[PDB]
């Protein structure tokens, strides 16, 4: 490890508080793509121009043209990569990617299989993967791996902040400092959890408490701090056991409580590395109304993750919003502040 004097900040735009996601360029001259930063994943990957216009995302989404890069690097080793909500088929290819200021060679996926679902949601065009080398497909080095390699930034560390509002813009929708934290955006001091094993931000969860008692996560569980992830998900049981004591119902793909039950809601504590991380009601309920004849989604979902990585409980921009979170390389560990 070569540690510099420098960091670097990834400004994100918030859409309806379900994407944050930035600008990263690709190439000479560089091409620009929305893509989210993504904990829960290893890989860099953007749509390409080789995508068959009958994938009908590849349509609506901005594609990398390698015919149109003068510092492209072909590869064309076959990838496949497998998401909790879609997945997406390609090949890998060699660019110089520029990230919130910082200039890097990097290996990525080029998609030329995109699936309508889930691809046609999203804002963001593809991904930039801020997970460990242990996961990612084809042996690939992260960005953050090659960035650290420049022996440009201050600490081995990043730092996400994901911002409130979204409806009514002018306001910063969230920000990645590469290297660093930001003081301006969290308060007090950062409590760390270690990581149950290198490889994956995961850490030991050892109960989640709905109200007064500790409902849920009786003797321990998984908790996978996801940036990539809209909301705080578990598995079916434990969710079905959670929306039970809330009075919450099943929709399909959410679950869903009376509007004007929503400020009624009980608080939710995720015990972590022995502080309680407590979300009231307005941070869990997209309260869209307080009418008794409108049903208000719940920013928790059910998410069946398989194993190794599961069974486990996912903490994504719900949670985020409200803890500013710094991802620890050097030490193994999560650290989170009060947001602010
Ligand atoms: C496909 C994908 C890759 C990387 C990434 F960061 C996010 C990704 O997409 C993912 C997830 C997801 O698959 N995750 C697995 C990897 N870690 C982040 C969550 C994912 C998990 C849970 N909920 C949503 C919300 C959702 C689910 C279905 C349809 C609409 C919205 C997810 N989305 C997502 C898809 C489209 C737009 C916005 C988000
Ligand atoms: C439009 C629609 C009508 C009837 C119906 F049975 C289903 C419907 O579709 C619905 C929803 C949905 O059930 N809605 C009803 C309540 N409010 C939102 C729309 C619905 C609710 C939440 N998220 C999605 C998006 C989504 C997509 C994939 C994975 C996770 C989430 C939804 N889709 C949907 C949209 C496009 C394609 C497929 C499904
Ligand atoms: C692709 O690049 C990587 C560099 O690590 C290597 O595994 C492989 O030999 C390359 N394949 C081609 C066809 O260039």
């Amino acid at each position: 490890l070569t540690l510099g004097n420098t960091t670097s900040s990834v400004i994100l735009t918030n859409y309806m508080d379900t994407q944050y996601y930035g600008e990263i360029g690709i190439g000479t001259p560089p091409q620009t793509f929305k893509v989210v930063f993504d904990t829960g994943s290893s890989n860099v990957w953007v749509p390409s121009s080789k995508c068959s216009r009958l994938y009908t995302a590849c349509v609506y989404h901005k594609l990398f043209d390698a015919s149109d890069s003068s510092s492209y690097k072909h590869n064309g080793t076959e990838l496949t990569l497998r998401y909790s909500t879609g997945t997406v088929s390609g090949f890998l290819s060699q660019d110089i990617i520029t990230v919130g200021g910082i200039t890097v060679t990097q290996m990525f996926g080029e998609v030329t299989e995109m699936p309508a679902l889930p691809f046609m949601l999203a804002e963001f065009d593809g991904v930039v993967g801020m997970g460990f080398i242990e996961q990612a497909i084809g042996r690939v080095t992260p960005i953050f791996d090659n960035i650290i390699s420049q022996g440009v930034l201050k600490e081995d560390v990043f730092s996400f902040y994901y911002n409130r509002d979204s409806e009514n813009s002018q306001s910063l929708g969230g920000q990645i400092v590469l290297g660093g934290s930001d003081p301006q955006h969290y308060e007090g001091n950062f409590h760390y959890i270690n990581l149950i094993k290198t490889g994956v931000w995961q850490i030991q969860m050892k109960g989640v408490s709905v109200g007064s008692s500790t409902l849920l996560c009786e003797d321990g569980c998984l908790a996978l701090v996801d940036t990539g992830a809209s909301y705080i998900s578990g598995s079916t049981s434990s969710i079905e056991k959670l929306m039970e004591a809330l009075g919450a119902k099943k929709r399909l793909f959410d679950y869903v409580v009376k509007c004007n039950e929503g400020p009624t809601l009980p608080d939710i504590s995720f015990h972590l590395g022995g502080k309680e991380y407590t979300l009231t009601s307005a941070d869990y309920v997209f309260q869209e109304s307080y009418s008794s004849k409108k049903l208000c989604t719940l920013a928790i979902h059910a998410m069946d993750i398989p194993p190794p990585t599961g069974p486990t409980w996912a903490l994504g921009a719900t949670f985020i919003r409200k803890f500013y979170t710094e991802f620890d390389r050097r030490n193994n560990r999560i650290g989170f502040a009060l947001a602010r």
